[PDB]
């Protein structure tokens, strides 16, 4: 079976992260059999030593000599650590000299929570491990590739990273999905800079058959119980948030209704809000009578996670409010309920597959090693396995109008939050539109610095003097700044989130004979992700937890005079953020959250599409206001049908 | 170099159309070297015999015996002929038994004209050769594949066939682009029906280095002269159409201004329409003084093509109007002008390439033969070469509003054409919207049959009685029906084109042990293309030539109860038509035609997205009216900037 392989990559040097197991281990194995010298990087020394021994033994069987010189390992390499990535490259160049193939394969599953349960530091960790590490190793190895005249960078992405002009929602996996999309977007935007010497592509396999204790989650008991526990969390949280919106009682007083932990008692309480009574009826109806979740509202773990949501949304509750909660007797969910959910998850994944069979890690690696021989592709995403039924979200519509007068009527008297700093003209125009045209009660302007605050206060002095425009300085503490806005000015209706910072103007590749010292650094790439991705994630997480009505995520602006590097970085951000917007849109829809989250893009693909004179610029800015109103005007009560609700969440439109 | 190849496809039988040269010849060569028995089909016997001899000689060199039994040919096979496709399959099964790989490679360049210069029969020929033939051979060979438990269908598409959620405009190549998109869409929608036994995928190479006398046009003197002649045609035609719109003189009287064939005389004529005087100034300014096109308006070949445009748009001119046209002396365009345009075309294509090198036919076929070994992909489009800078048009935006009141004001007093038959509720609602809400002067309802006409007249009896609704019966002569509307009721402003026919409800695949006798036939697939693609092309061609202001192309309707086969065929049509809409949008924009052409989709990807109750259905139909108004309301004079004009052409939105 190896005859087609031997010789295919003779003379090449390959570095494979995550190379001791999974797809990466098989890619390393087959590259070695094809004649490449390989360096396998991973954390655990023992697994690496086992994989190295297996590959070396196989090489000797087919006739290679001195096999210890053909397969090396780099243990203790956690790709989320920049220092360990630097050491990995030093070790690889010491062993083999210049690297020909960089196989960016390592990937972690990530936080595996909904955005509103996702710690900010966990999000950042996923980005460092799965995305920033890919840039870091490219930045270290591409100079030598260019100097020798050839090289290859392959980012191992996922079907769930989306495709060129469509996002694929991956609920409960937003950090992972964003990291996978960024891997593809990196190949898409760097290809023109890295050519002609260097190819850069992504692979995006679908679910792969593998070790059922590891993997990054695409392939198929405790997870089923966790699904049922987070369903109970979502239903309780949505009903409490909704009740608090239209009831005079505080959130504290509403949570006190749950403390007897008695489903029937809550349903039968004539003074309980209708949303909580109807929820209790559903628990009793939809529940297994042998499960204590049909008669008890909560257990202690759900209660703690619910309390965290409420605190993180700025609701005031004592930390010991659930300390005396009656503990429901086992089982909270029955074995039958758990096995039913488990079969549902498994059958759902298998039902995606047109070919009705799961590919193996060996199969996917074999297709990948053949693909690596192709010298005429760059900026592409190859699907070594595929044929999947799954929901997708097309991006990049440009033809749109204003929202309906019915939706615009919902803005009268509203509290609007605007977040930004450097897009001062856009912020001024938006504040004036909401206040002067659509009857908003007031606008809270949340900026990064005092200098940004004073600039906006001067631009909006008339509304500042009239008490209609308030300004808050957030720095790097956007969540605390939103809490100040909630306490002092009230919870937001519409929210618009623009980036604090502009895009950098440094080179993206170096000249063949340069040291690359001015090229975008590993730290600067991490800073780019912080200001243009993590910024929006933090705001979306906080605003959803705080019961905002709508949220527009706005990408950086490209213009007719943006540098070619700014266009590349802007389109990288636009594609990668689409994965976030699509995923959180579906998350919110499926868990009965009312918030509408969408994306408004100030970035275009090509300079020739941009406005060229003051008239066209006026047209563009009017389009921006129309786009933001189209996604932030709330749906009136007789409109938020199942059908309309899916339309108005998770979308991206291009100004 | 062949060691990786020998054995890879041992025991397989492959049929390759277009197999005597080009990419198809190399695919046949490398499949044979990999161990497959191959049948090569093409028209010319001599080229096939040469290719067969070359492959057989190479097989004997590497050790195969009885090579005459491994490479067969089928000469005289024109894939546009259904009878010849039937004979090809009979000949192949007689030689080899069951076919394992169907390589649908044959492709013709097509008409190579703008839509408004494209004969309807030439369009149809391209569809038969490049797209309908692919279904026909699948329909004949898939039953045997399924019966044996395995098979592979590969459609050789093009980069310019687009990708999953974006169209790629290919100006002057609409027939070709549509055929390439349909090849990909066929793989996308049939994969779930053909699995698990049968894989179906497309390849979409970019430009390939090949024989410069053939090819399908993607790769780079007479073509440069033709480009310059069609630029002169476009500029004259656009100025005449525009002048006739706002001048009291007939088209006949306006063309009489051109008959002295004197650029300076037309520029200096104080009684000539400003659009013609300004055009003449440009000819004198932008022209090479050594070229007679700088002092003469036309030559006889341009004049004949211009007269055809005008006649085909219903303008009345004597057939001999140019019979006495003064013939300009050679050269009409200088060698320098022609070489400059030639370098422009070549450098443009080469400038697309990130890797700055053209792939060879051998390279692309090698990557394709490796790809064919992958058993875990279906419904995918593999790019064996790629890395291209090129404009794309994302499809499938769902979040839109009404158009601006400024654009809606442009509808007051307008003449509207509506085309359709089976979507009677949509036609009634649209007619009533234009007449009752937006002040249109009258609506001409163009249907297919008398029964359709009477149904609409009854639904709209009040507007019929008031003379606001006129009805015309088109049958299979839509162009003659539009000419009747022009003569009797005036030229159209907005036009809406819906399909006459619904989608069929027959099976798309047969049971393993059936004769497939009820499965969608080759003739029924051709009929599908006629009613759901060629219908829109004929209307777009005629309405653009007749100076319509805007045109909405509307796809079939899917609902919550459409059959699974209807969803598949509807999405096939939606994807394939996007290629047409995007291409003609850019064609119109680049040649200064004012018409706005866009697509409104009544098809969705998934049943779960459809309305489920009367309220959601009401919401859907309101969205349809809003979508059609958003694309058909004309741009007021102070709005049709370069920037806004590109936004409002070539787009597709999903209701
Ligand atoms: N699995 C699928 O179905 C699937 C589908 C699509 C895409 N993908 C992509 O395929 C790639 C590999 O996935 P997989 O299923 O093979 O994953 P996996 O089974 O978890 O991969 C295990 C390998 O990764 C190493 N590794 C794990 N965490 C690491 C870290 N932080 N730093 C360095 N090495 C690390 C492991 O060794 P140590 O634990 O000792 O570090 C081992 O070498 C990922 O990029 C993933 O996103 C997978
Ligand atoms: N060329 C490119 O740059 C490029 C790029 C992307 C996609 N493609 C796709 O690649 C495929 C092959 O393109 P190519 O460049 O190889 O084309 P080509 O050079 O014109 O292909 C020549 C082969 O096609 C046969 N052929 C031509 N017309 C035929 C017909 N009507 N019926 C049957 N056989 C016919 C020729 O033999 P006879 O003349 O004797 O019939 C010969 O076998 C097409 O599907 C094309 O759309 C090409
Ligand atoms: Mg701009
Ligand atoms: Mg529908």
């Amino acid at each position: 079976w190896a005859e087609s392989l031997i010789g295919l990559h003779l003379g090449k040097v390959a570095l494979i992260t995550g190379g001791s197991a999974g797809i990466g281990g098989q890619i390393g194995r087959l590259l070695a059999l094809s004649g490449a010298r390989v360096m396998l990087a991973a954390r655990d020394r023992h697994k690496l030593e086992q994989m190295q021994a297996m590959i070396q033994s196989e090489l000797a069987e087919v006739g290679y000599t001195d096999v210890e010189d053909r397969v090396h390992i780099a243990p203790g390499c956690d790709v989320s650590s920049e220092a360990q990535l630097a050491d990995l490259v030093e070790r690889t160049l010491s062993a083999f000299g210049t690297v020909d193939y960089l196989i960016n394969n390592a990937g972690i599953a990530g936080v595996e929570e909904m955005v509103i349960d996702m710690p900010v530091e966990g999000w950042r960790h996923t980005l460092f491990a799965n995305l920033i590490s890919n840039y870091s190793l490219m930045r270290k190895l591409a100079p030598l590739m260019k100097k020798q005249g050839s090289g290859y960078i392959l980012n191992v992405s996922s079907y769930f990273g989306g495709e060129k002009d469509a996002a694929i929602p991956y609920p409960n996996r937003a950090d992972y999905a964003v990291s996978k999309a960024g891997q593809r977007a990196m190949a898409e935007v760097f290809a023109r800079f890295l050519g002609p010497e260097i190819q850069i592509n992504a692979i995006a396999p679908g679910p792969v058959e593998g070790d059922r204790l590891r993997g990054t989650g695409e392939r198929p008991a405790r997870r089923a119980r966790l699904i049922l526990e987070n369903k109970r969390l979502n239903e309780l949280h949505a009903a409490l948030i909704a009740a608090a919106r239209t009831d005079e009682r505080s959130m504290h007083e509403l949570v006190e209704l749950l403390l007897p932990n008695d489903v029937a008692a809550l349903e039968q309480n004539p003074a309980a809000p209708t949303a909580l009574r109807e929820l209790a009826r559903r628990f009793r109806s939809e529940g297994d009578p042998a499960a204590s979740s049909s008669s008890a509202l909560l257990n202690r773990s759900i209660a703690a996670k619910l309390l965290a949501r409420l605190h993180n949304g700025g609701y005031v509750l004592p930390a010991d409010i659930f300390a005396n909660l009656p503990n429901p007797p086992d089982p909270f969910f029955t074995r039958a309920q758990i096995d039913r959910e488990a079969r549902k998850v498994r059958d759902g994944i298998m039902g995606m597959l047109y070919l009705q069979r799961m590919p193996t890690e060996f199969d996917v690696a074999m297709a990948t090693v053949y693909y690596l021989a192709d010298r005429n592709v760059s900026g592409e995403t190859f699907h070594p396995s595929g044929g999947l039924r799954y929901e997708r979200t097309p991006t990049g519509g440009e033809l749109f109008g204003l929202p309906s007068p019915e939706r615009l009527a919902e803005l009268v008297g509203s509290t609007v939050y605007l977040i930004g700093e450097h897009l001062t003209e856009h912020l001024n125009l938006l504040a004036r539109a909401y206040l002067e045209r659509y009857g908003a009660r007031q606008v809270v302007m949340i900026v990064e610095t005092e200098t940004g605050a004073e600039t906006m206060r001067r631009l909006l002095h008339d509304h500042v003097e009239a008490g209609r425009l308030m300004t808050i300085v957030a720095g790097d503490q956007i969540e605390a700044a939103i809490d100040q806005a909630i306490t002092r000015y009230g919870r937001p209706g519409p929210v618009v989130c623009t980036p604090f910072r502009p895009l950098p103007t440094v080179p993206l590749v170096g000249r063949k004979d340069s040291d690359w010292s001015t090229v975008l650094s590993e730290a600067e790439f991490a800073e780019l992700c912080e200001h243009q991705l993590t910024h929006h994630f933090r705001v979306a997480r906080k605003i959803a937890l705080s019961d905002g009505a709508s949220l527009a995520l706005v990408t950086p602006e490209t213009t007719a005079t943006s540098t070619t590097e700014q266009f590349a970085l802007a389109n990288f951000i636009k594609t990668t953020l689409h994965a976030f917007t699509a995923t959180i849109g579906v998350e919110s829809e499926r868990t009965a959250q009312r918030i509408l989250i969408n994306q408004v893009d100030l970035t275009r693909r090509a300079r020739a599409e941009e406005p060229r004179d003051p008239h066209e610029r006026q047209q563009e800015l009017e389009r921006f206001i129309e786009a933001v109103l189209l996604v932030t005007a709330p749906l009136p009560p007789e409109a938020d049908t199942r059908y309309a609700g899916r339309i108005h969440r998770g979308r991206a439109i291009t100004v």
